[PDB]
């Protein structure tokens, strides 16, 4: 082997027909798709230019081509691409960009992973077509023309936009540009210049002065179509298409585990020399390239079942050609020969990578697609005798036997004169992990990820893949399905899961998300800081609370195990019955233990079974001592006993005092307080900065609601038991210290963002005195929230049984112009047949950090259709 | 100590820019003058008045004026390269110029071009921009058929490959303002491999058009005052500036292997991407450390020997002081180092600036000093704090820590706009391994052959003119004879060519002088140089008085061929061969003319061969012409060709005045047709000299009696008397006596071939046996259809070797019968001096184009940096007036 | 005079200077990128060109009196923080 073998580990195409996936290319090449379509009125009016007597000057003879669905589409906003700046760039850019993108995700890497890698970029560009059109409109002036319209930019942006280190250089080498930039990544690869390469090109057909100017040299087919080795072979036709590979070296690719779809064994590239005209090919030249490429691959050309020629279709081009590959290949050994262009046209650039696809995709299912329009080989091509063959039908590859590992040669000869070759095998035989048994295979609803850039992208994306679920449902495993789409895809800022248990109750969940009208929305962290446990007051609670949680998840019903004896022994009382009854829990000593337990084993189960790591901790009153569990602060026995005897304390202040809530401003209550001369009256909770929770004398805070309803201010009593935060409690702080002395604190090791200590930054020492000071002190909740935000958390999952804060955290973001997200762990009366997965969901959705590999231990990657594009118009315009 | 590459020397270079910069050595003559290249638009691109607007950002206005230009972008050299002018038109002339100089380039390094045919040369060709794109779709000119290769970027190196037969990859390329020297890593990279082992690597710029300008000034690239004020304060951005630079690349063990002069070594090369930084053309500064150590390390060289930096300084107000920030962080680490930039003296040429700024650094390495940078006055005062050992030369300044235990080495930078990086590190050419210097041989200072050449008779005396200066000001740097040894086989010989003869190059200058100011015409060759020439030998009527005397003074080996031939005459012809040939008149008597013109023919034809090299592709001789032809291919001994011939004209001197010889210009049928209408016998076709003139022998009367009737009849029957009446029967009865007489000799093969004209077919191969001669005495002289053949078989250059032309009328006649055209020159003329000896026949062979062995004209020299030929170029553009 | 956001500003209490500047900030990269900011995620990402840098450069030293330079926003990324360094830069100079 002269050369470092490359595998192709991930490919992405956009071609016509709508065709913009490889598994997609090869449905269409094994059905026998036809491509080429007439030119759609979009582009130009194909009748101002048809004529069909040959070499009519300002005519063209072809009327035909192979056209993307759209090429104006392009999704700026994902990329940071301003609309102004978007609508000058080129399009082969703009599919250039978009391909590439889809090329890392098919590989199964996130491309924001390769930021700061030596990846390197080669683009080949042979058309200036929106250069001309800018230029005929008269919109050079615009700035924007510098980046829009230069080519070395065209791969510049790609490095720019991923972050990328390696050479980035695009080049053009005319119809073989695809497969050259193999070629020399391939090479770049091995010299070591880098450890990532992207290869391919981009062709995009916008104007009819291309067409015609080939047309008057006779290039173009008459017919329009390229009947590749056939007798009525006439000329080509040309046709859009942007189409990339990955490349990585194959000790890295199989030491880092990447699936392999092909191996390029070796490139080799050649130049036709002097011919009798400058488009004229050389038959030995050729045959030259195909010996240095299998020298290079160190492989026999009687091994290489299937060559994939170039094909364009040309009277004298393809003669030449098929004297050529008679010469090297199907020496005896029978062969198969093949061309991409006979099913789409003549890609140009691009046609270089697609013949490339196309070989890879026949490897990998081990058959060769017939070729399109042939009926025949020409009569001058009679004499020859060799063991090639042009299939008619889908054959099984040529060779069939089994020692030797199947391989393939894909050749690219551009106009210029310049040839390139290279020599793929097959990908080695597969490290097949120990196989899965089905008690790894559990049973069980597994959460099915999605994301696009927007709403209808969305709904679009949800789409695409029901249908390929619903096609592959026996051939794909499940587990396999959910551990890509969550391992090996990006998440798109705009996302959504469908939890489900079979594929085709995945289908079913996917289909009503494809019709739903549910806004989504994007979401507001970036999975760099986990999420706020945010621990709210008593209040919540609701009639059997735990039945479902206790009936679905083991470690929140272990939990609740683990925690009922410390209630029966500081208590007396269980907990089981009070969350299951069907009253609701009645009684401080029963109420706060109630909220407790749930609270905690709801953190319990979040960071266990689902591996959800806090990013930091919120207390709200008793929530404090929720919160200094999950912060690692203290352990359960100590706040159990915590809640348990401060539970049974304020039973002696039952009705010791009324509260009040005040929709206004902490400060100005203060101010009004003082200059009412009460005292009795104070701030207990300052739950958003617009809105106030006071307590004090029963009958006094009832004369302020009235005092405040005169001034027709929306005030409200609040209706409990003890006037908590308040100096109604004084007579029990003594006890409840005494109380308190055999708790232990310990340093918290998650952040902690307290309510009652005067800056919510310190991290507090949870001993006896903070619970008399907790007890006794306003609850700063909004401050602290306020201190979390500043610190740079965004989303908020309250793990009460009912949202209470949830409206309070939206107002203080709010009050601070911040995107935040406010989830609700429990609700009353909402029904969670899928246990917590919905917060998980909605976490997920939010974007706050999580650890996927405790969701997704392992599995294997699989072909999942990549989201779709939020595809908006930017075109020039006259 | 590693070295991750074999090192690339760069054997040859080629360049054109701003200012009639034309040559790597004009370059830099330009920087160490501190010209300033840059000038305002000129009003045949566009009237930059249309777009000033000085207020930064205007709409649809360019704040900047200037620009370097180059002074004739549109002329080409069509015919030279094959290409009809209709096509030309339509080319983009990014790719013109890009031929134009790779074929610069190879001839500068020494090699004849018609040489890489075949070969596994690649060509990677930076390009950007698309001005004649922009140009020809404005004049809506698309409909073209030409166009699908005259604006496709990638004919630019195909062309280049297809023209000289190049088999090695050939691709263009775009990286922005890097694209130049990424040509030189691509390169480098694919001599490594063992692709190729030639490689042409650069780029081109060209500023046709004015909304590239407008564009980018309204992104606040393009400079207010119209200066790349490089490294400087008052740094406002850069000026677009045309250009093209070439370079040719060759692995080192094999520039060594093969002789080839090495300008300099790239020991290395590295390249990498700014990545995720700002805005898309923000440059990164650790991106620009990181291919400094990167190339460092692939060359193996520790940065701290390199002496000088060839920085891109662009110009910019944000690129500089990263540039100067980041190099300080790796050169300059304590000891002194000189940073420059091409960008200064000529604008930035983007795509090209990579190479040139390239070039630079060779020429700066060849003669050991840096060049001032022009409009340096005073660092940023952002830069203040930044210690380094750099520092920004305002005068030409010996090398750095100059030494010899370490060779001097140079950094060369160029970055891109979309953030590709490219930095290559270049050490001076290997300490010269030449043969010993001065020393004695070939001390002699005869008169030398200097030759020029180029693609038309004007092109020439532009030649001429520019290698008269180059040569008055070089008189003393070079010695004469390398001159001669560089342009005669390190270098390309244009279909238009001439030489010039001179001792010493004071004579030379005048001696160009005269052709670049003469109203001579001339003519391009009309031989390809495939096929040598054919000699001619005439028959009598040639000889003058003392013809030799010169000749024999002035080529000692025909001196001794004549001493060698002396003594069998003296014994088959009793008389010395000087006696004619020395006489003060004209020899007379068959019995001495004849052995005496067979004397002198033989010897210019072994004169030309032995010491001029000129093997003959082909021999033609005539009546006593074969006998000289005869030795020359090699069909007989030279003594037995001696007594051959001093014999006949003894044995017919027993008559004299046998006939008589009716020249006429009627064809041989016509004659013929005549003749039998006159029925005589006693006269019969002797010489067939050209399908338009025959020549009739015969009986005295009946000649004499019969010329005239055409005479009377007004036909151009003329006749010189002479007085043997050969190829008539009027010889006859001595043939028997002929026959015998000289049966002595033993012919064998000739090694070279033979055309006949006693022979019925001229192309068979001639026994030259004494009946084969007594043939010649008797059959009628074929020489028109012996020509006829010669050129049927595509030989054009026909030298007649004799004392005078008598035959080259007749080929000229027939080349025009034949409608093809060929060159007739004489090997000496009537009383004709030969001041240089026969030099002035091979200076018309050479001009001819006739196969030539140089090596042996020329068998050793070092190559000079003599001017190359100018172009005829052609105003070739596209018009939307 | 100063541009009537100016006195408005300095008159009220330094605390919401930084947010009656996020939101100078929010409308004019609104009107400049043609998108609704928010308020903390970084301009680059929105498409914030040299171009568009230079329209807020110019419309802020009208509104505020400052001289921005493209560097400063190029490290104050985001709108919050270039809001927070717009406050503080108010507050040397008012102190001197
Ligand atoms: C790719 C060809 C890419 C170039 C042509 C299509 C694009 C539009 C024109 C370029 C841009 C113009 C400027 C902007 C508007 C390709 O695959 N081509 C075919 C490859 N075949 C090949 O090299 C051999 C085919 N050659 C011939 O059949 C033969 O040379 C001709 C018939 C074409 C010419 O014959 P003659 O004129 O007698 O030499
Ligand atoms: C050369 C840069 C490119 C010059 C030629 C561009 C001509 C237009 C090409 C497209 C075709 C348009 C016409 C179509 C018909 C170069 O040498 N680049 C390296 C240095 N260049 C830099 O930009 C580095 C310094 N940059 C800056 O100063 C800033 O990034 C600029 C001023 C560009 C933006 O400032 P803003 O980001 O603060």
């Amino acid at each position: 082997s002269r050369v470092t073998p490359v595998a192709v580990i991930g490919m992405g195409c956009r071609l016509p027909g709508g065709i913009n996936s490889p598994d997609k290319l090869w449905e269409s090449l094994l059905r026998g798709d036809d491509l080429v379509t007439e030119i759609p009125p979009d582009r130009w009016d194909a009748d101002d230019y048809y004529d069909p007597e040959p070499g009519v000057p300002g005519r063209s003879v072809s009327r035909w081509g192979g056209f993307l669905d759209d090429v104006a589409g392009f999704d700026a906003e994902f990329f940071g691409i301003s609309e102004r700046e978007a609508t000058s760039i080129d399009p082969q850019q703009r599919l250039l960009l978009e391909t590439s993108w889809e090329a890392i995700e098919h590989a199964g890497l996130d491309p924001a992973s390769l930021a700061g890698s030596s990846t390197a970029v080669f683009t080949g560009l042979t058309h200036e077509d929106y250069l001309v059109l800018t230029t005929t409109a008269g919109g050079l002036a615009s700035p924007y023309v510098v980046t829009g319209l230069n080519n070395s930019v065209a791969s510049g942006r790609i490095a720019h936009t991923l972050g990328l280190h390696g050479p980035a250089m695009t080049f053009d080498t005319a119809c073989s540009s695809g497969l050259m930039a193999v070629h020399l990544a391939c090479r770049s690869l091995h010299d070591g210049e880098a450890d990532l390469a992207l290869a391919g090109g981009c062709a995009v057909l916008l104007e009819p002065h291309a067409s015609v100017a080939a047309s008057a040299q006779g290039m173009l087919s008459s017919t329009g179509r390229c009947h590749s080795f056939d007798a009525d072979a006439d000329g080509f036709v040309r046709s859009e298409g942007c189409a990339m590979v990955l490349l990585k070296r194959l000790p890295d690719a199989l030491r880092d585990g990447n699936r392999i779809f092909a191996v390029v064994r070796g490139t080799a590239t050649n130049q036709d020399g002097r011919t009798e005209t400058l488009t004229m090919p050389s038959e030995d030249a050729q045959v030259a390239v195909y010996r240095a490429a299998l020298a290079a691959a160190g492989v026999q050309p009687e091994t290489v079942g299937v060559v994939e020629a170039h094909g364009t279709g040309t009277p004298i081009g393809d003669p030449i050609e098929y004297r050529s590959l008679a010469r090297v290949y199907g020496a005896g050994t029978p062969c198969a020969l093949g061309s991409a262009k006979s099913n789409m046209g003549h890609s140009t650039a691009s046609a270089g990578t697609v013949g490339l696809i196309k070989a890879i995709l026949s490897l990998r299912h081990g058959v060769v697609p017939p070729l399109l329009h042939f009926n025949r080989l020409p009569d001058e091509l009679s004499d020859v005798e060799t063991g090639l063959f042009v299939p008619q039908a889908v054959t099984p590859w040529p060779n069939g036997n089994d020692h030797t590992p199947k391989r393939v040669a894909v050749s690219s000869f551009g106009m210029s004169g310049t040839n390139v070759h290279a020599i793929v095998e097959e990908a080695p035989a597969e490290a097949s992990a120990p196989e899965s048994s089905p008690g790894d295979a559990e049973v069980g609803p597994r959460l099915f990820m999605l994301s696009s850039t927007s709403s209808d992208a969305l709904r679009q994306t949800a789409r695409q893949l029901a249908t390929w679920v619903e096609e592959h449902q026996d051939c794909v495993a499940a587990s396999d399905l959910a551990y890509t789409l969550a391992r090996g895809r990006a998440h798109r800022p705009v996302r959504t899961a469908v939890v489900a248990a079979n594929l085709p109750e995945l289908v079913e969940g996917l289909r009503e998300v494809a019709d739903g009208d549910a806004l989504y929305d994007a979401a507001v962290g970036h999975g760099d800081r986990g999420p706020v446990w945010v621990f709210s007051g008593q209040g919540s609670q609701w009639a059997a609370m735990g039945t479902q949680l206790l009936a679905s998840e083991p470690v929140f019903a272990a939990t609740i195990a683990k925690l009922e004896p410390v209630i029966a022994a500081e208590s007396g009382f269980s907990v089981t019955e009070a969350i299951t009854a069907q009253q609701t829990v009645t009684g401080i000593d029963k109420v706060q233990p109630a909220v407790f337990a749930v609270q905690v084993a709801l953190a319990a189960t979040m960071e266990q079974t689902y591996g959800v790591r806090p990013g930091a901790v919120v207390g709200h009153s008793m929530g404090e001592s929720a919160a200094a569990v999950v912060a690692g602060a203290l352990s359960l026995e100590d706040a159990a006993r915590v809640i348990c005897r401060r539970s049974k304390l304020m039973t002696r202040i039952a009705g010791a005092g009324a509260m009040g809530s005040v929709e206004l401003p902490a400060k100005q209550v203060n101010s009004e307080l003082m200059a009412r001369g009460i005292d009795d009256v104070v701030v207990s909770v300052v739950a958003s900065p617009q809105s106030t929770v006071i307590g004090g004398t029963s009958d006094t805070v009832r004369d302020l609601i009235a005092r405040w309803e005169q001034r027709d201010v929306m005030a409200r009593e609040v209706a409990v038991d003890v006037a908590s935060h308040s100096p109604q409690v004084d007579p029990i702080l003594d006890d409840l210290a005494a109380a308190l002395a055999d708790i232990a604190p310990m340093t918290p090791k998650v952040p902690y963002y307290s309510a009652t200590l005067f800056d919510p930054r310190e991290q507090p020492v949870c001993d006896g005195a903070y619970w008399v000071d907790n007890l006794r002190n306003t609850v700063q909740f909004a401050a602290a929230v306020q201190a979390a935000m500043e610190d740079g958390y965004r989303v908020f999952a309250e793990l009460s049984p009912h949202p209470l804060l949830t409206h309070a955290v939206e107002q203080t973001g709010r009050s601070l112009d911040m995107s935040v997200a406010a989830l609700a762990g429990m609700r009353r009366e909402q029904p969670l047949p899928h246990g917590l997965r919905g917060l998980l969901t909605e976490l997920h959705r939010a974007g706050a950090a999580l650890d996927y590999s405790a969701l997704y231990p392992a599995g294997r990657l699989v072909d999942a259709p990549l989201p779709a594009w939020t595809h908006a118009r930017l075109f020039i315009d006259d």
